[PDB]
């Protein structure tokens, strides 16, 4: 930790950084370079309330625990010499640093055969994206997502409660095929089918003409806007040119370090060991943006602190659906606690390996969700028979 | 380039990064830690030549341009502290480092279906596996080989002209089906066949019992000695326990770094970025490890120097095919030049996207193998016709 501090990006695993950073002891300089001009806010609500009712200001991040940080927002970071431990600003100023921080989070990946259209297409990333979609979803319009992630599956919620009607095409015969369960991805889309969405599994764009998007199985959907939501792909040009490790994300261990000296790397912008898996991966989840963060900064002002230890989890709400997911999406057996039904639903799954906890769900059943990543955090390997027996309670089994 | 430096690994890798540090003008301590007690050697005559004729001293690698050099033989690295700079050897002493290098290489996959098995099995990655092997391998004996990339197939050609029986198991329904072309692919399975190789193909095997191999399609193998070739694993436990960013591979950058302050890696350990890809592979080719020790040297002489950025390339000698290939195996189109025979094999293959070329085959033809690679480099964009015309000469096109 050589002073003074400068992070790249402004989102929720810079904030949550520079916080832990001043929490922890450090009061040297920190400037914080942020390329949207907006008090830094968080994502999550842009497909849900934010979409709904508009209030940008019940959005923003708590800045409270970073005092004495200048925000440079509206500014973009162009390159940065780790030689001469400068970044280079769009305003034409330049910051020293001791320490860099790469917080640059990822961009909607843009989808090729729509690059000419000349209909309404958006993705849904920003403040700006959410507010431009917003104004032309008036009930009755007809909404077309492209891809099945979380991402468009709670855009898909928020729409057809507002009355809009919504088309859904998946390339993957499965809905969530990153990081969720079979047996998930199958009710949630049977929920979705149930609330109107009109869902077309193992289809593609294959472009679009006057308002008509054009399908590989040679068929057509008009719709009056098109979201596309089919990934992110990191924020890592500055990186790349800098000389680091990256590919489609930058390298770090578990202290945050990239391989370049001196620069360090977290949240979205990020590949890191997975544990449970061991294996190499870009984790694009709000926990990991957080707590990422938080233990990149605690091991920079304390260096006996461990390095960042988190399994790795998400939620997602899909309208009447409170989705909780930890872990490993499969091992060796699912076990099912509770009915799998439409009528008031509410279950857990459980994945295991060996007899080991390695991943769980929860859909409306918050409750059960913490003990279950504990469980998880330390390999736990309970009776199979009392994991299913209803009668047993996973807060009380997880101690 | 901090003083003193220490490598661990005395393979090639390791051989080339010392002669080219002493080459470039540093003169300061270096130390290489080598947990094989063999003068320092080059293994692809272990699958060839020394396979055959079994003359160690035939494939020593040349350390003379590497002048001052203590060799530690026969010792292993146990453990190295990235904060104290110091290495802890198998023999009880500890090594001090200013710069600490890992070229620890890769080591044979396991066959988890044999492992209790009664039969000899062996894999060839060593002088000590090579011995091994060459005396149960009797004229008539019969030999079983699972894994058709290049050692395999080395090995299998090899055998046959000693007079020993050959049966192949790979699991992929093609051989070399990591970087090589399909064509190629397909008249390399001809070959072999055509030589007496029992080839099968989308088998694998589940298990053995009293000298015989279990097949997944139910059928059974007898051989006096099964031989594995299935791939390597990253000899990379030290750089994980210590706290850098791996997965089977040590993650570097083009100049060789890590992600922990002055430890630096290269060859078979390495994960690296293939700039034809644009992706990070394990690069397990000769030339990378001659090459990738060669650039990291010189760039921590002379920092001036630019990173590593060659384009991965490859030899395989199968008997009658000296067989070489150059960059992707696939693009939008193959150009093949000669005609695809049994009879005299002689052809060039040229793999093309976007009418650049992105990849090269030659097949008992080094003649036009270098200015195929010269054009690779610069990413040329030849008259396709004229690249098929065999009345063209790639020499004077290369120019
Ligand atoms: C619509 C939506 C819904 C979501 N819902 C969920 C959910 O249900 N569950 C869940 O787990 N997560 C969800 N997420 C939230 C999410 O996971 C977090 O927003 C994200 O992981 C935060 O990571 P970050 O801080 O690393 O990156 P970012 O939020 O992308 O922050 C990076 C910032 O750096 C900026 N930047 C990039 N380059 C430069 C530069 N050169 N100079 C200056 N600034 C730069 C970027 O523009 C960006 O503002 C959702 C996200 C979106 C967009
Ligand atoms: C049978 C065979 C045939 C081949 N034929 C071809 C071919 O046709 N074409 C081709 O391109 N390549 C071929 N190769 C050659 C090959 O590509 C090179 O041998 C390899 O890429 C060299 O890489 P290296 O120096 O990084 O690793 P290595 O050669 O594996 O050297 C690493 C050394 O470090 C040692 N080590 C590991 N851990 C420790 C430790 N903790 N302490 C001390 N020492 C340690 C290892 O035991 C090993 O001796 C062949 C290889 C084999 C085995």
């Amino acid at each position: 930790l050589k002073a003074p501090v400068v992070v790249l990006g402004a989102g929720l695993a810079s904030v949550s950084f520079v916080a832990e950073l001043r929490q922890a002891g450090y009061q040297g300089l920190i400037t914080v370079v942020g390329d949207e001009a907006e008090r830094p806010y968080d994502r999550p609500p842009l497909s849900k309330d934010f979409m709904a009712h508009g209030d940008a200001e019940k959005i923003r991040l708590d800045c409270k625990r970073a005092p004495e940080v200048e925000w440079l927002l509206g500014v973009t970071a162009q390159s940065f010499d780790p030689q001469a431990h400068t970044v280079a600003l769009s305003d034409g100023r330049t910051l020293p640093y001791g320490t860099l921080v790469l917080a640059t989070g990822a961009a909607p990946r843009a989808l090729p055969t729509l690059q000419g259209a000349t209909m309404p297409v958006h993705t849904l990333r920003t403040l700006e994206d959410a507010r431009r979609i917003q104004a032309g979803l008036r009930p009755q319009s007809r909404l077309l997502i492209v891809g099945g992630g979380v991402i468009g599956l709670e855009l898909a919620a928020t729409a057809r409660t507002a009355g809009v009607h919504v088309s859904l095409v998946q390339t993957k015969p499965r809905l969530m095929s990153r990081a969720a369960p079979a047996t998930l991805a199958d009710f949630v889309a049977r929920y979705h089918a149930a609330q109107g969405v009109d869902l077309r599994f193992e289809r593609s764009v294959t472009g679009s003409v006057d308002g008509v998007v054009l399908l590989d199985d040679g068929t057509r959907i008009a719709a009056d806007m098109v979201v596309v939501g089919i990934g992110v792909l990191a924020n890592d040009a500055l990186a790349r040119a800098a000389g680091l490790a990256c590919d489609d994300g930058i390298f770090v261990d578990a202290y945050g370090r990239t391989t370049c000296p001196d620069v360090y790397a977290l949240g979205d912008v990020t590949r890191q060991r997975n544990p449970l898996s061991g294996r190499f991966e870009r984790i694009e989840t709000w926990s990991n943006a957080q707590n990422q963060g938080i233990a990149v900064a605690r091991h920079l002002v304390d260096p006996t602190a461990p390095g960042y230890a988190e399994l790795p989890w998400y939620w997602s709400d899909q309208g009447a659906l409170r989705i909780q997911v930890a872990g490993l999406a499969s091992g060796d057996e699912e076990i099912v606690r509770g009915e799998v039904s439409l009528d008031a639903p509410k279950f857990t799954l459980i994945e295991l390996q060996k007899g080991r906890i390695v991943g769980a769900t929860c859909v409306n059943n918050a409750r059960d969700f913490a003990p279950l990543r504990r469980l998880l955090a330390v390999g736990a390997k309970p009776d199979r028979a009392a994991l299913a027996d209803p009668a047993t309670d996973l807060r009380k089994l997880a101690a």
